């Protein structure tokens, strides 16, 4: 009945949890065609495209700068000469007007763009000159003081008649070309990278699943109007408290209010500026489904057998806030020695992240070997330093260690006590 | 007795399966031969056969397309010119009759195959053409739009003449090759990949380890018998007690049973169809002997002394199971989030086998430094869910960490308490 | 007050630690600049310079000598005529004088160099004759017994005009080539590495941040007198107690005072001998952030709910030292086992470092899969020490595994009790 | 005084490890040399040679063949001509006799060598005919069907001048080159390797550290007399124990005799057959400094302050000796279960080796997400099995996974109550 709503709620966001794992397989495959395209892109025009070499992706001779623009540039001469596949070049204009190329061959630089690094000197009017290339489908030079960037601006249609094998209609894709030439370091390392972008469009001659997805959304729309209507009750209840754990009584209506409010976003509403929202309605559906998990295991206990082990939580958190705490800054004092010490050998402290991905090290198998062996091994320098880092390493390795199982061991001989009352 | 009954049958089970780990190293060794042969023939056949180029094994010119027909072309004129062994072409015709390549020359093709994607429209008869050509032990070209998959369907005997080194006369392998151009994508990427296949017959010209694998067999034929004779025994006690852990007593002589069932259809009976009943009679085996571990050691405790430890196992099942229930609920929320999170940067989240994966980074040191350390260097996108990657993936790492001690240790401070009573 | 002065002197420190962080953010993009020019050199002059190959970067053809050093040569001979940048090379003499070169094209070779290990003698007059070419910016051989080490040592200016995007005027760079042959081993393998100096000035045509340091600093010294006054009142008090944990009422300013006076002495007055007494002085720093973490959590925990957890602490620690201690005992006789067995078959115990980091594959799971199942996979030798490493690597598994979690919960069982005592 | 004996031993024992850390650097350093040559020599001949590609380095074409047999070939005709280094290649004959090569050019091959794999037949005369070749420091073919295995026997002297470094006289090394074609598979696939061995001697024309070890031999010798003196005094109190944990009164006294009894093998008795009985004496000196460690910190416990932890050990493993019996009983049926389904995908699973580089994965957190995660993308097969995999390895994963904290805490738990007792 009424949980058998609250069942059926379980089982309904885990049904509209179920056409999300169905529709985020089917963008995953959409996606699997995106990166197929990705990579056959990053092969296609790489003239030189080695696997991880995007990585090094980056230019030495001047020579070697030049004739990788030729290289594309025949990339896109012959084009439609050379593909496995069929790539449609319409005039295509960007990214400022006028009017198409389309490949746009554009390329910034400082207008008083005045330098001397042997004068130790410079005269900046480094407004940047961008010049651009239109070129139709069917050589020139610059300063290699003077540049900041060039740009390669094409695009390309192409029809996905593998949906064909999808049972659909072949989409119009068109594959927005940007190849960029970075010189913004202007360090003697020029970075070369390849953008494109995938304007999905139905076939030009031209929803049982669709139909399906909006009853999930509407039922969504029910069972929220389900959880509103739960709060109002649980309100008339605390109302009478106030005038008179569990712990998601109400919050949990409300956070599955939230994760519907992320998703029937991202069917309809939001779906219009699709991409990254999307992903957002859907983050927020995720934490919907991880509590229709533990909320329906909640109910579905039917008091667990007196769910001792669900009573098993609660005092505990009154000190493990105190605790986690304490972890943290005993932690964060650990992460600024890693931030004092990370920069001169190592790239694992590399930034906060790093200090973060160290701490990944700390409590999993996995960084330690690794890093405390490495690093032992030096990289190194200033031999007292080489003493320090195994000396700061190995410290930090077994500090938290011996501590950390005297924690959870704590708060566990703490729910022998808790146990202690609650074992009888 | 039949005590000595049941640890002559552990160790005739264990001898069946002394056996079973001997065939299993004769198969493997066997095994070792066809992986040789395997990676013999990749390399082999294999123009552009690189160790880990399997994986990117696509062509991207059409010229490096018929080149590499040319190629194996080659080498189907030239294998006898050219091999460091000696390999058997007869007739050898297939997959459809008509009549003998040995080398058939197949390619698949939509049949109204028409499409312009940049008309946006496509006149798919695409019932699949396929052209074969048989080519004779002692050039053509197709639409780059045509195609479906093409084939090269050959074949080649071998004797296996190492096994006079293994004191066996050789046998008489014909190694049967699938090559496969696959362009069912039709995205400009068409990976690839040669089958081969070893028809293992005796040498033309043409058993003591055999009497003792058939007397190993008779032997878990007696041994079944014994167990069933015992399940019988254990019936009249049944019966006894309804007309009146150790938990084993006769489900370890049943389980014990179905790996037998399981063997002896591996030696003669499902031994003519052979290989993957073969694989999964062995499975079955492989749990009969696991039992054939737990249940020896049960009997040789002889009590254990008082198997205090074998008393431990017992009541914490009972709430085991719940637990375990409850452990779950968490973690399929927790692969839930996976589901949802891990599309937009990830490869470790790419299905219900990675979101598996990532248990495995869970309680594993070994995914830790490396996902949650590289998916915070952010592949990554939209920089709050740059946030939201590291809010997740740390969130994710701490909750279980903090309370699965308290688990095994709420638990394991319950078996304290099973030892509070059970330390008396 | 005085406590909103030890908060004070926590977020002040703390302060002086985000100036810090925010400096070593500095640095640390500095280092950036310094590694993308090293990289960038590494490929530079490096003929035949690839990743990692710098590990094998050694000569096995005399003309694989020779041919690089004329590889170099041309580099030299025409670094403005190649560069993607700017590099200035004035007269830049070393490294002994007489004058200028500026790359110095050195070579060491014993003078009395005599040697015939077909005669098994030799006359050393190993006084290693060093023979210099200077070469003005705008072919000769020496014998393979003869020489000792050979030295390119040029080097060339730069402007950082990058710093123009750091809206800084771009500073002069001097990058000091010291390119070196290394066939003091002679054992026909000789390694040629390249090392390259950054002489940083500021541009010959020429502070609110760093006025903000020196507040820093001057308010670490305004703490630092806090520090010493809450010292001699601790001290005022001790001789009450003479005369009638928390553990860092006093230390911990004095610890804080000798962080405090490392980062200083970066500042000013040890910072004019820059790197590595500033790597130090901030090294003291970390000590002193990570005891801001821990002490500010003291004083913030308001006795903590009455320091449960933090009473936790104290009575382990009395039996904590001899406990250590016996765990290292026990370690440094596996350490020795270690040293003993490490040398016939292995890397990972190649030194006492290699031994401290199979400790890390002892506790963390990262080393345990790698290091036991490749070692016994055999690199190997000598079958009964193949049944050796083995039954040492398993034996060394497993008594710490079993042995570590009944320690932190022996002393954890002993928080149990000291909770027997304290959970009241 | 005896106590101070036993100190002395421990430093003693600790001091003859002192010297033998010492000379297992010195060996260490000696194989860094060895090892140094070992790299040299394997690109040096290595035609081809590259990292890691020793593992692929076995030749597809019969070209392929001859041509490395010419490479190394030149190899030998110009070594002087080309080395970076001085060889000694005198006389040399082997390995049969007659006369001198140096080079040996040796090739098996069975004598009846008659063979069919198209008919089926053979006739094994196989008595392998050895064909060889001397070739004097200053073409021809084989039969592909013909061959068993082909051998390159040389053998070069070459002086340890890089000693002048080390303030040795160079010692002579004649360095003994197996370069061997091993065609033994005959299944197309040969890898090729080359074998060398260095006699060391001491130069043609031609000890206060070797007196310091002499020494430590004798005065293990007194300490041993020492060892054996304490083993008679508590045999004398056993027999008065007859006739009226510490575990090492006397044992350790003989384990550290037995230590002292290989390492004085290795000094001079034993040490003139050297490698790898040295490598032994070692081994059980490992044993013996292992216990200097273990029974040293029971002596300078000094009663460890009651020795409470000491006290610990005891009783824990009187039962401890039936659980590791139990431990070890699912994990040997979880072998069993690894032996049975490694085979048909797998690497890891590979033999009982790999059965027990798995059980590394189990505890430690390194095998897990590469293994579970791997096999669970599936090299794999037959979806049954597929499912069988994850089935199998995820069950593999859990149950030791939740019962090793119960067993290392139901002795921990046990440890409360032998601390239960024990806390008073």
């Amino acid at each position: 009945r009424k949980p058998c709503k609250l069942m059926l709620q379980v089982v309904k966001i885990l049904v509209v949890t179920v056409q999300l794992i169905l529709f985020g397989l089917s963008n995953q495959l959409v996606v699997t065609f995106r990166e197929e395209n990705t990579i056959a892109f990053r092969h296609l025009f790489l003239l030189g495209y080695s696997d991880g070499s995007d990585d090094t992706f980056a230019a030495y001779t001047q020579e070697q700068l030049y004739q990788a623009i030729f290289y594309a540039v025949d990339q896109y001469l012959i084009l439609p000469e050379i593909s496995l596949g069929r790539y449609a070049y319409v005039r295509g204009g960007g990214g400022p007007w006028a009017n198409g190329s389309a490949l746009a061959l554009c390329q910034r630089y400082y207008h008083r763009g005045h330098v001397d690094p042997a004068n130790d000197t410079f005269d900046i009017d480094p407004r940047v000159v961008t010049d651009c290339i239109q070129v139709d489908p069917p050589n020139l030079t610059l300063k290699f003081h003077k540049l900041i960037n060039v740009t390669i601006h094409f695009q390309l249609k192409t029809i996905n008649l593998q949906s064909l094998i999808n049972n659909e209609i072949p989409d119009c894709y068109t594959f927005s070309i940007l190849i960029t030439f970075d010189n913004k370091a202007h360090s003697g390392r020029i970075p070369i990278r390849l953008e494109t972008k995938t304007h999905i469009q139905e076939c030009k001659h031209p929803s049982f699943r669709l139909l399906f997805d909006v009853v999930v959304i509407l039922t969504c729309s029910l069972s929220f109007l389900l959880c509103a209507r739960s709060l109002l009750r649980g309100f008339l209840l605390q109302n009478e408290f106030v005038v008179f754990f569990v712990n998601g009584w109400y919050i949990l209506l409300v956070t599955s209010d939230v994760l519907t409010i992320s998703g029937t976003v991202m069917k309809i509403g939001i779906e219009a500026k699709n991409l990254a929202s999307y992903d957002v309605c859907s983050i927020l559906l995720g934490t919907s489904t991880l509590l229709v998990w533990v909320g329906v295991i909640r109910y579905l206990t039917f008091f667990h057998k007196y769910n001792i082990l669900i009573a098993t939580l609660r005092v505990a958190l009154p000190s493990v806030m105190r605790f986690c705490c304490c972890v943290a800054v005993i932690y964060l004092g650990y992460c600024f020695c890693g931030w004092i010490v990370l920069g001169p050998y190592h790239v694992k402290f590399r930034s906060l992240s790093m200090v973060s991905e160290c701490l990944f090290s700390l409590i999993n198998g996995d960084d330690m070997f690794v890093t405390f062996a490495a690093m032992q091994a030096q990289q190194g320098h200033s031999s007292l330093v080489w003493l320090f880092s195994q000396l700061y390493l190995y410290s930090f390795i077994s500090l938290f260690i011996y501590m950390v199982l005297s924690l959870f061991i704590a708060l566990i001989t703490g729910a022998y006590d808790t146990i202690k009352h609650p074992g009888g």
